[PDB]
């Protein structure tokens, strides 16, 4: 039994194949000319009144969402469509092409945006297996990509694709690896450093002495959970960073050891700052250079923050002394530092002009007017054009080389100029050479010093909680996959901040909650957690709770292995009851993990499915997972159990597979946003259940009493007879052969 991962290789679409009849199922006009019917019904009408079955109907899906209701509407809608379609049967040899936007993660940079659409994928996948060569799934992030590609989409016979500008992608299961990604020393307190600089291959995770022991000064030791990656980190990795640097500066985590020389904050504390050599389970730094963590921030959203905002602050306050009314020019706007400055600048009451690449513009919250491409030098006369020089009072430049020159001709009036880039660094007096009026400082944030950083840290937080700065968009990765992340980073595909997360680790002190801890899997996992693993505080949770056979025994067993076990009756889909449960977890064993193993089953081809059945199967998986993530503390690890059925589209379980595909998508999106989430797509288990096991046993016991099972027809004729019949107590049974075992059975 392998573990599998679903990949999306590029495929080649046949470029010379015949373009086919097409109708559009949609609200509105088509820029192109192709038949449009607002709904399936109307396309029937045309068929009714003579029209010839189109080879392909396109059904672009209305935008979903990641909320229960969303999932509900957009699978229900998919069902009406699938059912309407199957029942016509003039629409045979014709194919329904359902289009989605962002239901599917294909490229490294990109997360699932529409969970509900991802549910759609599962359901339809099921139906595809039920009816081959009749439906086609297409994820296309911006439509009209579609039509050009359309004769190819159809000729390749492939039922599932995602269109990206890169290419067309098909999905397939793959073994883990394939190289096996990044391997860990397991001996805790390693780190990521570039071993063979020059190339991203030859990154590795090798044990680090420095982190482990001992403190300190001065110093405080941290159990890291996430860390920010900076552009710096990507150059270091490529033997292309002009200066001294150790991979990974900044992060957030939990305090382990403190002292000597430290009083302000103490162990257990959640903390973020500018840690050196950040990319490991264990690192240690100066307690003034780090600070405790605001709102209910995730460790991930904490880790993105420090470097970018310290720079922005240290740069715009200390070095620039930016005043209200004064205006600013910032490069790499949709980047972290670029992103940060514009936020802080708007607080400091400046006008702002800035630059990123055209594809990132939407992510800037700046009036069209003030924007410009960042890999050209056009901005100059457009901005100087935009405002008569004097142009900008201050410049926070990252673009070095010759892009840095067109910069300084902004702000001719005079003013201050800040350089970030070490390659082609300059001289202040020799800068005064080129332009009059302009002072010039080339800085590193660490320059401010521990004293100043801690003071800027305390001052930034204030702003964050004042709701005046908001942490950047996070796109997260697991340290073991850093190469994929740094490649992204160095290719400048991203917006906002990238972040690395450390391998998840449950507080051995803490509580673990298993939903559906009665079920075939939940019990086993429940047992394995207590009997083999650390776990010594359990909450189990199922609709019936302790009242279902044999849950009393199930508990006994564990509590007997010396554990603090609670089994509460609770429907996970009732947020009000879940809350009641979580709250009753004791303060000293606070929960660190959820195993969402709760589930309800259905069976039937998509023809036969109904809305009411759909919701049956959705309620524990979707509402439950939503309730959980809503209620759960951010950095509680969440393990969702889906089913391989959601991935193969097992058929017979359309609607179940929808639920499971949601879970798969919820994790993929959620880990991306930084939070500790993992989703396992179980194939079949041998196990059975307390259930079940107990029903089976009853059957043995009754047999072992030389009894035999009654057919249902006979059982009901007896029901009939015994109900209205003279004897008040009556044993309708079928015996076997002609029992010295039972005294009652004599004569
Ligand atoms: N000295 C110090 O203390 C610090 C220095 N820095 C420096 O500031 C810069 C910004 O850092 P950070 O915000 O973390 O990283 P960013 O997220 O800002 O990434 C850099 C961005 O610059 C843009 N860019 C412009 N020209 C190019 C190019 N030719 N190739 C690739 N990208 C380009 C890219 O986006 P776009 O498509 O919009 O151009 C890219 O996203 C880094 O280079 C870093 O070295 C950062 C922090 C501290
Ligand atoms: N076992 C297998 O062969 C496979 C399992 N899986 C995955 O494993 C999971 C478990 O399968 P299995 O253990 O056999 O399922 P079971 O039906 O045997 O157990 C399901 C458990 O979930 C509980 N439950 C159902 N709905 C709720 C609810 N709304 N609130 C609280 N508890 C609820 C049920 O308790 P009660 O009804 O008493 O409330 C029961 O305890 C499945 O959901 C699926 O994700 C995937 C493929 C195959």
């Amino acid at each position: 039994a392998r573990l599998y991962r679903l990949s999306w290789p590029t495929v080649q679409l046949p470029t010379s194949a015949q373009p086919p009849s097409c109708v559009l199922l949609g609200t509105s006009e088509v820029s192109a000319d192709i038949q449009v019917y607002p709904d399936l019904r109307s396309l029937t009408a045309a068929l009714d009144a003579g029209a010839e079955p189109p080879g392909v109907v396109i059904a672009p899906t209305p935008p979903g969402g990641g909320r229960t209701a969303d999932v509900r509407e957009t699978t229900r809608h998919a069902l009406d469509l699938v059912q309407g379609w199957l029942s016509d049967q003039r629409l045979n040899e014709s194919r329904l092409l359902l289009v989605t936007q962002g239901a599917v993660a294909v490229e490294p940079g990109e997360p699932v945006t529409d969970l509900a659409q991802a549910a759609l994928w599962g359901l339809l996948r099921s139906t595809q297996t039920e009816h081959p060569d009749r439906f086609v799934l297409v994820d296309v992030p911006e439509p009209a990509q579609l039509l050009p590609a359309l004769p190819g989409v159809l000729a390749c016979g492939e039922p599932q694709l995602a269109l990206r500008r890169g290419g067309a992608h098909a999905p397939r299961l793959a073994g883990l690896g394939s190289d096996d990604v990044l391997p860990v020393p397991d001996g805790t307190g390693w780190r990521l450093e570039a071993t063979r600089p020059g190339s991203l291959d030859g990154l590795a995770l090798v044990d680090e002495p420095t982190a482990t022991a001992p403190l300190g000064d001065g110093e405080v030791r941290i159990a890291m959970r996430a860390a920010g990656v900076n552009f710096r980190d990507a150059l270091i990795a490529l033997g292309m960073y002009p200066g001294v640097a150790s991979l990974g500066s900044e992060g957030a985590g939990v305090v382990v050891e403190t002292g000597p020389g430290v009083t302000g904050l103490a162990p257990g504390d959640r903390v973020m700052g500018m840690i050196p050599k950040a990319f490991g389970p264990l690192a240690v730094a100066d307690h003034r250079m780090v600070t405790r963590i605001p709102a209910g921030w995730s460790f991930a959203r904490a880790a993105s923050v420090p470097i970018v905002f310290l720079t922005a602050y240290y740069a715009l306050v200390d070095l620039a002394g930016l005043r209200p009314g004064e205006s600013l020019l910032v490069h790499s706007a949709a980047g972290g530092v670029g992103m940060a400055a514009i936020q802080l600048a708007r607080h400091l009451g400046a006008e702002v002009y800035a630059t990123a690449s055209e594809d990132k513009w939407q992510a800037v919250e700046l009036s069209r007017e003030h924007l410009a491409s960042s890999r050209t030098c056009d901005f100059e006369q457009q901005f100087l054009g935009a405002t008569g020089g004097r142009g900008v009072d201050v410049v926070l430049n990252s673009l070095a080389g010759e892009f840095a020159d067109a910069s300084l001709r902004m702000l001719p009036r005079g003013g201050r100029f800040l350089e970030l880039g070490k390659t082609d660094v300059r001289d202040p007096v020799e800068v005064a050479d080129a332009h009059p009026g302009v002072s010039y400082q080339a800085f590193d944030t660490v320059e401010a010093g521990p004293q100043r950083i801690g003071e800027m840290l305390h001052e930034l937080v204030e702003l964050f909680e004042g709701r005046v700065l908001e942490p950047l968009p996070v796109t997260a990765w697991d340290v073991r996959q850093a190469p994929e992340a740094l490649r992204h980073l160095s290719q400048a595909r991203h917006v906002g901040k990238l972040v690395l997360t450390m391998p998840p680790v449950w507080d051995a002190a803490g509580t673990v909650l298993v939903t559906g801890g009665t079920g075939a899997l939940g019990a086993e996992v429940a047992r394995h957690l207590v009997i083999e693993r650390g776990v010594r505080n359990l909450v189990l949770v199922s609709r019936r709770g302790p009242a279902a056979s044999g849950a009393a025994e199930l508990v006994a067993q564990l509590t007997a292995y010396g554990a603090e076990v609670s089994l509460q009756a609770c429907d996970v889909a009732d947020r009000e009851t879940l809350a009641k449960v979580l709250a009753s977890i004791p303060d000293e064993h606070p929960l660190t993990a959820v195993v969402h193993a709760a589930g309800v089953l259905d069976d039937g081809v998509s023809e036969s499915l109904t809305v009411e059945r759909l919701d049956q199967v959705l309620r524990p998986k979707v509402d439950g997972a939503r309730n959980l993530l809503e209620l759960i503390d951010p950095d509680v690890a969440l393990v969702l159990f889906s089913s391989v059925s959601g991935v193969l589209g097992s058929g017979g379980q359309g609607n179940y597979a929808a639920a499971n595909s949601f879970l798969d998508a919820l994790a993929q999106q959620r880990q991306s946003r930084g939070l500790p989430t993992r989703s396992l797509a179980w194939g079949p288990w041998a196990e059975h259940g307390m259930a079940s096991t107990l029903r089976e046993a009853e059957q043995d016991r009754l047999a072992r009493s030389g009894l035999l099972p009654i057919s249902t027809e006979e059982g009901l004729s007896q029901f009939d007879a015994a109900c209205g019949g003279a004897h008040t107590v009556v044993a309708p049974v079928r015996f076997s052969r002609l029992a010295i075992k039972f005294s009652v059975l004599q004569g």
